[PDB]
């Protein structure tokens, strides 16, 4: 199976899965909007009314596409939709991670200029560190993120649920950014149960921080949020972008082909797989990666890849 999409399931998966595409018509929000020509990129299948094409319902005018995916690890309702991480791919090429070097699939791909790639587990762990070290950058409209490992310019990640890989506890923290900063800078600290979040006034010297007007029943560690513990914290975060040059070298991410049934070349179209075979007596319409005639599995496994 060749899968070019990836989301994160929030439920039952709680985890970064291979995510299944799908188009309906944005009028009647049937499955019945059959494509002029099929996306080739991020931006037709995520920008509104990017795509047009014709409606097969009854008494329907509609003319534009909705994209949008869902996990395909286990049964879905009709709305059980899953947000895309389009920075994550297939790791085909066997790219090495740029921090633990290890070959893993799928990877997370840094806009950066040298574009790369780390492991999931790798990226997990970045960002529970960073969130923990309060070493997440703020940019004035996203909100607060992170750039390349290696620090490169221009990485900063835009699509924020990516951090989603954070974990659940985690990414509610997350969430909790700018008011933590504040209540940090203040002397003070936040509760870290989401049913809770009361901001706390510890004595300056004490590490064991009482969630206690009304708070809850939780002692937790000051330093990383952590029900309460004897001695240090998790090594990860009392350490504290040096990264290994050969491995950053190592770990970046670097037209037409014939008709499979009559051989004549045919044109590729941006990142679509949906190939149309130009010769009259033919005109087989294929799959660019699997040879096959057009069929709804690479629809909704690769309609695109970039
Ligand atoms: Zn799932
Ligand atoms: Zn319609
Ligand atoms: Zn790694
Ligand atoms: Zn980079
Ligand atoms: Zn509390
Ligand atoms: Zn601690
Ligand atoms: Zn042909
Ligand atoms: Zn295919």
């Amino acid at each position: 199976i060749y899968n070019s999409f990836y989301v994160y399931c929030k439920g039952p998966c709680q985890r970064v899965q291979p995510g299944k595409l799908r188009v309906q018509c944005s009028t009647c929000r049937q499955a019945t909007l059959t494509l002029t020509q099929g996306p080739s990129c991020w931006d037709d299948v995520l920008i509104p009314n990017r795509m047009s094409g014709e409606c097969q319902s009854p008494h329907c005018p509609g003319t534009s596409a909705e994209f949008f995916f869902k996990c395909g690890a286990h049964p879905t309702s009709d709305k059980e939709t899953s947000v895309a991480l389009h920075l994550i791919a297939t790791n085909s090429r066997n790219i090495t991670c740029i921090t633990c070097t290890d070959v893993r699939s799928p990877v997370l791909v840094f806009q950066c200029n040298s574009r790369h790639v780390i492991c999931l587990d790798c990226f997990h762990l970045y960002c529970v560190t960073r969130l923990n070290d309060r070493q997440f950058v703020h940019d004035p409209q996203l909100g607060y993120s992170l750039p390349c490992v290696a620090g490169c310019p221009n990485s900063l990640i835009k699509e924020l649920h990516h951090f989603r890989i954070l974990g659940e506890e985690q990414y509610n923290r997350y969430q909790q950014y700018a008011a933590e900063e504040c209540v940090l800078q203040m002397g003070g600290v936040l509760c870290p149960r989401p049913g809770c979040g009361a901001g706390l006034l510890p004595e300056p010297d004490q590490r064991k921080v009482t969630c206690e007007g009304l708070g809850c029943g939780f002692a937790f560690c000051r330093e990383c949020k952590e029900a309460y513990h004897e001695g240090e914290c998790s090594a990860v975060f009392e350490a504290s972008y040096r990264v290994d040059e050969r491995a950053a070298e190592q770990a970046r991410w670097e037209t037409t082909k014939p008709c499979p049934r009559c051989h004549v070349p045919v044109e590729k179209n941006g990142g679509c797989m949906h190939m149309k075979c130009p010769q009259p007596q033919c005109r087989l319409e294929w799959c660019w990666n699997c040879g096959c005639e057009w069929n709804r599995v690479c629809m909704g496994d690769h309609w695109f890849d970039v």
